[PDB]
C-alpha cells in the first residue's frame, strides 16, 4: 500500500483514463472543470471507492447520468482530504466506469504557482504552472494520487486567448471557446499510460521555436533564442539515449524554459520537461539537466517508482544513465569526472542531515513524512553510488548497460520497488550470485549515512580542481598575490564549478583568502548560476558583508529551490544577515512557490 495516498489502493480499482475539461481562471486563481475518471474495478462487488484531494471544492459527482453521493474525511496535512465515492451500482472485477467529479481549485494549491505579470518576463500577461511530483496532483484534481497506478489521459483546456496552454501530452489542436469568444481551449492527448505526478500545466504568454526534429523549446519570448542555443544538443541526447535505454515511445520531447521561480532544476513531464532558466549559463555547460530529465523518459516515466519510499530507483538509474549520456558526448574520463563530483555532492547531504539521519537512507519509509521534506540528494546519488559500483563489481559499464536495457524492457508501463529490481538483477546475473552475495544490500539499502563501499573513480579531470582547492586551503596572507587570473585559463566551467565546490566543503576561508579570490577571478561577473551560487556560499559561510545582497538577490530573484534553499540558510546563519535574510523571506512569502515557501520556512524556523 501506499502510504503516501488516502485513495483507494490499486488492489482495490485503478484509474485507466483521465479525461480533464477545465477553464484557467486567472482573475480568481483556479482551475474549474470536470475530471471524468475510467475506473476499473479489481474486486468483486465494489461498491465504493476512495480518492486523493487537496483543498479542491468538489462541485458536484456524477456517474451516468446522475448525481451519486460523496463525502470528504478531515484535511490529514500535506496528504490533504480522502474523497470517499459511493457508486450508483456495484460492479464486478475488471468492470468500469466513468466518474465525472467537478470541482474547483483552491488559489493556494501547493501544485501550483499563479504568478501576476511583474513576476513573468514580458510584464504584460499572467502565467500559471503546476509541478505535481510527488503528491500534488491531488490539489489539482481528484486522483489516485500514487504512482503504482498508471493511466493514459486527454484534455481541453480553456484559456484567455492571448495565451497558450501546454500539457505533458501530445498537442492535438486548438478552437476558439463555444461559450466564451475571449478564450481558447487548446486539446492534449497523451496515449501511453503514466502515474499521475507526471500531469502537468502551464498556461502564459509563450512563444515556441524548433530545435529538433521532435523538440520545440517554449518560454516567453525573452527567454527563447536563450534557451534555443543553450539546449541545442537535446536530439543528439535523446539519440544516445534510445540507444542505451530503447526506443523512445512518447513522440514529441519538447522543452519548457519555466519563469525564475520554478522550483527544481527540471521536471521530467512526458513530452515536455519543465526546466529552471537558471540553466541559460550561455555555454551549453548546465545542459546535464537535459540529459537526465531526457533519461527519466525511460527510468521513472516508463518503469515508475511503486511508491515513494523506492524514489532512488526512479533517480538513481536516472543519473546512471544521465552520466552514461556525457559519457558518450565528451568521453569516460568525464563520465567519471561527473560521477566523482556526485559523491561529493552525496558527501554534503549527509553532513547537511548528520550520518544517522533517517532522510541519508537510500529506501525511506515516508508514511509520515510530506515527501517534499525528505527530498534530497541522497536518492540521486548514493542510488548512483550503488549502481556505479555494481557496475565495477559485474565487469564494466558496457555489461551493466546489458543490464539497464533489459531493466527497462522488463518493467515498462510498471510500477516496481526496490525487491522487484534486486530481483531482476540477481535473475540477469544469475551466474554471478556469489559476487552479488557477498554486497551489504541492508547497509547500502537501509543504512543511513555514507555507504558502505566508495566505487573506483578515475581523477584526470579533477586533479586540477583539487590542486588549485588546495592551494587556496593551504595559502597564508604572503602567498594571496602569488594567485593570479591565469590560474582559471585551462578549466573548463565544470571544472571551475568543481574547484568553488571543492573549496566549499572547507568553507570558511579568511576574508582576505575571498576578498583576493574576488580581486583575481572575478566570480561576482560570472553567469552560471551553479559557479555564482557556490561562491556566494563561500563568501557568505566566509562572513564577508559585501557579498549579502548578492546573496540575497540571488536567493530571491530566482526560486530554484537548490540554490534558494541553501542561500537562505547561509544568510540565516551569518549573524549580520540573519534578520535581514528571515525579513526579506516573509517580505516575499506570499509571492513565492508553495513548496518553496514552505520549505525556506521550516529551513529557517519562522513559525
Ligand atoms: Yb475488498
Ligand atoms: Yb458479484
Ligand atoms: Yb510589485
Ligand atoms: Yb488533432
Ligand atoms: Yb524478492
Ligand atoms: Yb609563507
Ligand atoms: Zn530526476
Amino acid at each position: 500500500v501506499d502510504t503516501c495516498s488516502l485513495a483507494s489502493p490499486a488492489s482495490v480499482c485503478r484509474t485507466k483514463h483521465l479525461h480533464l475539461r477545465c477553464s484557467v481562471d486567472f482573475t480568481r486563481r483556479t482551475l474549474t472543470g470536470t475530471a471524468a475518471l475510467t475506473v476499473q474495478s479489481q474486486e468483486d462487488n465494489l461498491r465504493s471507492l476512495v480518492l486523493d484531494t487537496k483543498d479542491l471544492t468538489i462541485e458536484k459527482v456524477v456517474i451516468n447520468g446522475q448525481e451519486v453521493k460523496y463525502a470528504l474525511g478531515e484535511r490529514q496535512s500535506y496528504k490533504g482530504s480522502p474523497m470517499e465515492i459511493s457508486l450508483p451500482i456495484a460492479l464486478s472485477k475488471n468492470q468500469e466506469i466513468v466518474i465525472e467529479i467537478s470541482f474547483e481549485t483552491s488559489p493556494k494549491s501547493s501544485a501550483l504557482q499563479w504568478l501576476t505579470p511583474e513576476q513573468t518576463s514580458g510584464k504584460e500577461h499572467p502565467y500559471l504552472f503546476s509541478q505535481c511530483q510527488a503528491i500534488h496532483c491531488r490539489a489539482i484534481l481528484p486522483c489516485q494520487d500514487t504512482p503504482s497506478v498508471k493511466l493514459t489521459y486527454t484534455a481541453e483546456v480553456s484559456v484567455p486567448k492571448e495565451l497558450v496552454a501546454l500539457m505533458s501530452a501530445i498537442r492535438d489542436g486548438e478552437t476558439p471557446d463555444p461559450e466564451d469568444p475571449s478564450r481558447k481551449i487548446y486539446k492534449f492527448i497523451q496515449k501511453v499510460p503514466i502515474p499521475c505526478y507526471l500531469i502537468a500545466l502551464v498556461v502564459g504568454a509563450l512563444e515556441s521555436r524548433q530545435i529538433g526534429p521532435r523538440t520545440l523549446v517554449w518560454s516567453e519570448k525573452e527567454q527563447v533564442e536563450k534557451s534555443a542555443y543553450e539546449f541545442s544538443e537535446t536530439e543528439s541526447m535523446l539519440k544516445i539515449a534510445e540507444d542505451l535505454g530503447g526506443p523512445y515511445v512518447w513522440g514529441q520531447y519538447d522543452l519548457l524554459v519555466l519563469p525564475p521561480s520554478f522550483p527544481y532544476g527540471g521536471m521530467e513531464n512526458p513530452c515536455l520537461t519543465f526546466v529552471t532558466p537558471t540553466l541559460l549559463a550561455g555555454d551549453k555547460s548546465l545542459s546535464n539537466v537535459i540529459a537526465h530529465e531526457i533519461s527519466h523518459s525511460w527510468t521513472g516515466n516508463l518503469v515508475t517508482n511503486k511508491t515513494w519510499d523506492h524514489f532512488w530507483l526512479n533517480e538513481g538509474h536516472t543519473v546512471y544513465l544521465e552520466r552514461h549520456i556525457c559519457g558518450r558526448l565528451f568521453g569516460e574520463k568525464f563520465r567519471h569526472f561527473n560521477a566523482l563530483g556526485g559523491w561529493g555532492e552525496l558527501q554534503n547531504s549527509v553532513k547537511t542531515f548528520g550520518e544517522t539521519h533517517p532522510f541519508t537512507k537510500l529506501v525511506v519509509d515516508l508514511t509520515d513524512i510530506d515527501p517534499d521534506v525528505a527530498y534530497s540528494s541522497v536518492p540521486y546519488e548514493k542510488g548512483f553510488a550503488l549502481l556505479f559500483y555494481l557496475e565495477q563489481l559485474l565487469g564494466g559499464p558496457e555489461i551493466f548497460l546489458g543490464f539497464l536495457k533489459a531493466y527497462v524492457e522488463k518493467f515498462s508501463y510498471k510500477s516496481i520497488t526496490t525487491d522487484d529490481w534486486k530481483d531482476f538483477l540477481y535473475s540477469y546475473f544469475k551466474d554471478k550470485v556469489d559476487v552479488l552475495n557477498q554486497v551489504d544490500w541492508n547497509a547500502w539499502l537501509y543504512s543511513p549515512g555514507l555507504p558502505p563501499i566508495k566505487p573506483n573513480y578515475d581523477m584526470t579531470l579533477t586533479n586540477a580542481c583539487i590542486a588549485l582547492s588546495q592551494r587556496w586551503i593551504t595559502a597564508k596572507e604572503d602567498d594571496l598575490n602569488s594567485f593570479n587570473a591565469t590560474d582559471l585559463k585551462d578549466l573548463s566551467s565544470h571544472q571551475l564549478n568543481e574547484f568553488l565546490a571543492q573549496t566549499l566543503q572547507r568553507a570558511p576561508l579568511p576574508l582576505g583568502h575571498i576578498k583576493r579570490m574576488q580581486e583575481v577571478y572575478n566570480f561576482n561577473a560570472i553567469n552560471n548560476s551553479e559557479i555564482r551560487f557556490r561562491w556566494l556560499r563561500l563568501c557568505i559561510q566566509s562572513k564577508w558583508e559585501d557579498a549579502i545582497p548578492l546573496a540575497l538577490k540571488m536567493a530571491t530573484e530566482q526560486g530554484r529551490m537548490k540554490f534558494t534553499r541553501p542561500l537562505f540558510k547561509d544568510l540565516a546563519a551569518f549573524d549580520k544577515s540573519h534578520d535581514q535574510a528571515v525579513r526579506t523571506y516573509q517580505e516575499h512569502k506570499a509571492s513565492m512557490h508553495p513548496v518553496t515557501a514552505m520549505l525556506v520556512g521550516k529551513d529557517l524556523k519562522v513559525d
